DNA sequence: CGGCAGTACTG
DNA sequence: CAGTACT
DNA sequence: GCCG
């Protein structure tokens, strides 16, 4: 990153949109964020500033002053609530309407909220393993993660499929949680396994806690046996195998890369998800589908990328 | 002006 | 539904 | 916040 300078003050203002519940404002400012961190060398102009795709006046305007000054006045002015707000919506479960709801109600630590909040059974949780749920895990943990679901899964079915996803597949050292998709070649054998699974899992305290319990996604919390072990989030994806290629896609990420590649397929009259690249999807003005089109085949990811005019990315390549 | 990705789950 | 979450 |  050639403009630390930069970034390092944009990022404060994001956050504090962020947690504020200002979405869109926010996603041009981590837009801005990233392609500075892209630049080749630092920024020392405005016209080079504005030259720089996600970078307009106003954000230019915001470098100029930082290059000239060291500093943005912006900062000075970012309302007293943000650490509070940030502090309460890194509970998992509650959001911006949450913590902004807990502040007018005038909480201003994890202490108000355990003593005097009402929590949903998720947000309770997600309090418990606070410090837990902050924490990456070595990818070696990951692993050991992964393969625990992976024995327990093959134990009833061996011809299932069982692949993590997330960071660790994009190759990262650390993964904040781990993205496990499981799917049968056969087409059919995925069904209704969770129950089993899970209970599985639960019989010799692996799984700690259940946040969601979808009919196709598992949210939760393992901890693996032993001393030194924290607990870490854990996310369970079953799909039939004609949707494996777009679910890996999906769940191998990272974020704003699908997001990027899904706006890409929007361009092209096409749409994509977890689910299947479509072609001939019907639209209205607001960008929302009207009419659904027809499933692409995709056995591979390459097939993706392919039917989008894209050259393949390996999950490295995915990291955005 | 107005989209900014597309979807699953909860109560 | 609104809110939160996943990548 | 940015961009079509
Ligand atoms: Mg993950
Ligand atoms: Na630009
Ligand atoms: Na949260
Ligand atoms: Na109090
Ligand atoms: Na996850």
């Amino acid at each position: 990153n050639h403009n630390l300078h930069i970034t390092e003050k944009l990022e404060v203002l994001a956050k504090a949109y962020s947690v504020q519940g200002d979405k869109w404002r926010a996603l041009g400012y981590a837009k801005a964020i990233n392609a500075l961190k892209s630049f080749h060398k630092p920024v020392t102009s405005y016209q080079e500033a504005c030259s720089i795709p996600g970078i307009g006046k106003r954000m230019a305007e915001k470098i100029i002053e930082i290059l000239e000054s060291g500093h943005l006045r912006k900062l000075d002015h970012i309302s007293e609530s943000v650490p509070v707000l940030e502090l309460f919506s890194n509970i998992w479960g509650a959001g911006t309407k949450t913590a902004q709801m807990w502040y007018q109600q005038g909480f201003r630590s994890l202490e108000d909220i355990r003593s005097q909040a009402s929590l949903t059974t998720q947000q309770a949780i997600g309090l418990k393993h606070y410090s837990d749920f902050l924490e990456r895990m070595p990818r070696e943990e990951a692993t050991e993660i992964e393969q625990t679901v992976q024995k327990a899964a093959q134990a009833f079915n061996s011809g299932l499929l069982c692949v993590a996803c997330g960071s660790y597949r994009r190759g990262k050292a650390t993964c904040g949680d781990v993205d496990v998709l499981i799917t049968h070649p056969d087409g059919r054998s995925h069904r209704g396994i969770f129950s089993r699974l899970l209970d599985s899992l639960r019989q010799e305290g692996f799984l700690t806690d259940d946040l969601v319990k979808g009919e196709t996604k598992y949210l939760g919390v393992c901890r693996l046996p032993g001393p030194g072990r924290r607990h870490r989030r854990l996310d369970i994806i079953v799909v039939p195998y004609s949707e494996f290629a777009c679910a890996l896609l999906y769940f191998t990420g990272s974020a704003h890369f699908n997001r990027s590649m899904r706006a890409l397929a929007k361009t092209k009259g096409m749409s994509l998800s977890e689910h299947a690249l479509s072609t001939a999807v019907v639209r209205n003005t607001h960008g929302a589908k009207v009419g659904p089109g027809r499933v692409l085949p995709t056995p591979t990811e390459k097939d993706v990328f392919r039917l989008l005019g894209l050259p393949y990315r390996e999950p490295a390549e995915r990291d955005w």
